[PDB]
DNA sequence: CCGACTGCGCATCAGC
DNA sequence: GCTGATGCGC
DNA sequence: GTCGG
């Protein structure tokens, strides 16, 4: 539906929602207003009461209330005060940078830093990923357009497969869903060598060689199972905003549950798993797994594509493409 | 009234 | 030194 | 902040 429907309602609770997270610490309340915004969002009226969106599953009382100033008012007295505080906005705004958290955002205002100049002035204050984070905060918060989110995929997948022709990568997220742009890219790895019951270079060596053909420009965090960086289309044209990458290697008995769930979305992998249940069966992000009469669950089910989690519940397959919900 | 709201990999901190 | 907790991102 | 046991 169109914005100009309910958007001054969700921008107040999209906006409530990160001081919440940044500024009280309040994970919970940061999912409640989210959770309000997303359900309004998706409502096809103008909202002309709170007591309307009252109706909605997310939006309660003093969702409700605040709703009634917004349309009495046009705004939203706690939302314009702490807009207006020096100290909530900049430990709001500091958490933009892939790395700071509220805990280090707060830390940071604390001691006077407020900005990125001040931040950019600061650096042996910072650790190794924000760092990172703020080299790249404009391309970060940029997103990526398919176009190039297919280039990106060609060369993760040639590369993959002149490592070892024998890995198997999928990338997931939205762009498997086909979107028409991403926030950032999620590949899926395995090989046959490596299962649950199963060497750990598998991960490093697809990294390395990634890096040696220079797609892969930095390193936010990598162990021996997850990889989190940065990667750049090569370029006389300007050159490509750098891009979040993360590479999961995944167990072969579990990696089509891997590419299910990270292929979201997050609100149908909620609808798959309730459906799952009521069907005696449970599915988290490694297995699926059945639930014997009283709730004990037994031995994770052989998985070897998607359709086996689907034919399990006796649900058809649906395509990536439809799993918006 | 009051607990759940995913939980794990990695980097780094806190403490022994 | 090591182990467990915390921060962070997702 | 919201939902539900
Ligand atoms: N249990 C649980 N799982 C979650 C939750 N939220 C997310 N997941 C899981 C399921 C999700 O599929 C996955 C996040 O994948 P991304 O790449 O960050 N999102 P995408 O690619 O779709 O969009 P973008 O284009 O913006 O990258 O994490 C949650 O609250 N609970
Ligand atoms: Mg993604
Ligand atoms: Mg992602
Ligand atoms: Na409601
Ligand atoms: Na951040």
């Amino acid at each position: 539906p169109q914005e100009t429907l309910n958007g001054g309602i969700t921008d107040m609770l999209t906006e409530l929602a990160n001081f919440e997270k940044n500024v009280s610490q309040a994970i919970h309340k940061y999912n409640a207003y989210r959770k309000a915004a997303s359900v309004i969002a998706k409502y096809p009226h103008k909202i002309k009461s709170g007591a309307e969106a009252k109706k909605l599953p997310g939006v309660g009382t003093k969702i409700a209330e605040k709703i009634d100033e917004f349309l009495a008012t046009g705004k939203l007295r706690k939302l314009e005060k702490i807009r207006q505080d020096d100290t909530s906005s900049s430990i709001n705004f500091l958490t933009r940078v892939s790395g700071i958290g509220p805990s280090a955002a707060r830390k940071f205002v604390d001691e006077g830093i407020k900005t990125l100049e001040d931040l950019r002035k600061n650096e042996d204050k910072l650790n190794h990923h924000q760092r990172i984070g703020l080299k790249y905060f404009g391309d970060f918060e940029k997103r990526i357009p398919r176009e190039e989110m297919l280039q990106m995929q060609d060369i993760v997948l040639n590369e993959v497969k002149k490592v070892d022709s024998e890995y198997i990568a999928t990338v997931c997220g939205s762009f498997r869903r086909g979107a028409e742009s991403s926030g950032d890219m999620d590949v899926l790895l395995t090989h046959p060598s490596f299962t649950s019951e199963s060497q750990p270079k598998l991960l490093h060596q697809v990294v390395e060689q990634l890096q040696k053909v220079h797609f892969i420009t930095d390193t936010l965090s990598k162990g021996e199972t997850k990889f989190m960086g940065v990667c750049q289309l090569p370029s006389d044209e300007k050159e490509y905003p750098h891009r979040r990458i993360d590479i999961r290697l995944i167990p072969k008995d579990q990696y089509y549950c891997g590419v299910l769930y990270f292929t979201g979305s997050d609100i149908f992998n909620k609808n798959m798993r309730a459906h799952a249940l009521e069907k005696g069966f449970t599915i988290n992000e490694y297995t699926i797994r059945p639930l014997g009469v009283t709730g004990v669950a037994g031995e994770p089910l052989p998985v070897d594509s998607e359709k086996d989690i689907f034919d399990y519940i006796q649900w058809k397959y649906r395509e990536p493409k439809d799993r918006s919900e």
